[PDB]
């Protein structure tokens, strides 16, 4: 009894297609169906089989890294709780994806940046991974699990995060501010664009991960999450995103502490697990 969600092979800051999540999920416990437009495009409905309690593990996307901020990334969040769930409950399940890195680089210009033949250069912030159910016609969170904040290019409410040129992350219910802010749910939680002057100046520009990640311009992307994560305000040539903030329903219980985990993108793992349990 355990059922895995994936990113179905997308990455970047669009959402999977159905055809990808029912190759992803051919031969697997798992079936979903896939939001094709509007906020729930790339959001992935499960039918949950059965009354009782379910354990949701959930990892929000690591963000990116930087040209010049390689040594790690920062990784997504691990959270994990019991809910709950009813006799013809359904879930959606938005896993986040990583916030791209700003290497290799996505045209001459930008790879020149990465093989140091040379705004831009930093990473974008991952998004965060969003377990929801529609109660009375109104989304209802139970988990989310935070992304990472993108890299600077140099190392030396559910509100959204502060940023400007570098987009800060999106959050539950927050507007996007900018064309580099992540989306927030209530928006489809699409990835933010890269900054116009990094486009103009490079011909690229690291976007942030699906989830509600923020785009890179010099300083790095914000995390997504319930609230999302601050990016500079300024394009600070060192500025790391902040990673989003995660949640927890509560009326859940948490099974573990949060970890900051996630190599690359999202995850979640649903079984069939209890308060019944000692462990
Ligand atoms: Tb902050
Ligand atoms: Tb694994
Ligand atoms: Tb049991
Ligand atoms: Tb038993």
């Amino acid at each position: 009894g355990s059922w895995l969600f994936s990113t179905c092979g997308a990455s970047g800051r669009h959402g999977p297609t159905q055809t990808q999540c029912d190759g992803a999920y051919a031969g697997t416990s798992v079936v979903v169906t896939v939001g094709a437009a509007g906020q729930l495009r790339g959001v992935q409905l499960w039918r949950v089989p059965g009354p009782g309690q379910y354990l949701i593990s959930a990892y929000g996307a690591a963000g990116g890294k930087g040209a010049k901020n390689h040594l790690s990334r920062a990784h997504g969040v691990f959270v994990s709780a019991i809910f709950s769930l009813g006799l013809g409950e359904s879930l959606y399940i938005l896993v986040g994806q990583q916030g791209e890195d700003a290497c290799p680089g996505g045209s001459p210009e930008s790879q020149l940046v990465c093989l140091g033949e040379s705004a831009g250069g930093g990473g974008g912030g991952g998004g965060a991974t969003y377990v929801f159910r529609v109660r009375a016609g109104e989304l209802e969170p139970l988990l989310v699990a935070a992304g990472g904040g993108g890299r600077a290019y140099l190392r030396p409410p559910g509100s959204g995060g502060r940023g400007g040129a570098a987009g800060g992350g999106g959050g539950w219910t927050s507007r996007a501010p900018s064309p580099q802010a992540g989306r927030s749910l209530q928006e489809g939680a699409e990835g933010g664009q890269g900054c116009s002057e990094a486009w103009a100046t490079l011909g690229w520009a690291a976007a942030g991960g699906f989830g509600g990640g923020g785009g890179a311009c010099t300083a790095g992307g914000g995390g997504g999450g319930y609230r999302g994560g601050d990016a500079s305000e300024t394009d600070n040539l060192w500025a790391d995103g902040e990673d989003g903030v995660s949640f927890i329903h509560p009326s859940s219980e948490l099974f573990l502490q949060p970890l900051a985990v996630t190599e690359n993108h999202g995850e979640v793992e649903i079984r069939r697990h209890g308060t019944d349990e000692v462990d």
